[PDB]
């Protein structure tokens, strides 16, 4: 929808030149994954991942713990709804 | 917006889970750079990235010359107008 914007060639030499720019908020088309113990609700951490990744590795958990993780797709002020899984460690 | 699809959780073990997912082709977002000599008939290098690189850096431009640079959002079918910068080497 919308161009980058910014936009500035930096370090421009003899034989060589980095374009630079940014993105809106608008097309910033985002992954967040929440994840924590399924029967404390109140522990969620979230981690938010370029729509590129396809997959991602939650670390640091504890042994034999049932774990809920939800997946929603964020673009500017979109939401999907959300996708949730359970496991158990 | 679509969510997430597939989802799995895989690679359990006493600390650690896989998470998986992808996204439909229609979702994806990037970058189409292009950039050559301001006003000569031809050439032109052309290159696609996601939404997550904000910098591209390039080489082999001729000493002292102008160049034009564009770059177009893309997400699925739809792209934006361009946005367009010359320079000088």
């Amino acid at each position: 929808l919308d161009a980058p914007s910014q936009i500035e060639v930096k370090d421009v030499t003899d034989t060589t030149a980095l374009i630079t720019w940014s993105m809106q908020l608008s097309q910033l088309e985002g992954i967040e994954l929440t994840y924590g113990i399924k029967d404390v609700p109140g522990d969620r951490t979230t981690i938010d991942l370029t729509e590129d990744e396809n997959q991602y590795s939650i670390g640091n958990l504890k042994p034999d713990t049932e774990y809920e993780v939800s997946l929603i797709s964020r673009r500017g002020d979109m939401s999907s709804n959300p996708a949730k899984e359970t496991f158990t460690t």
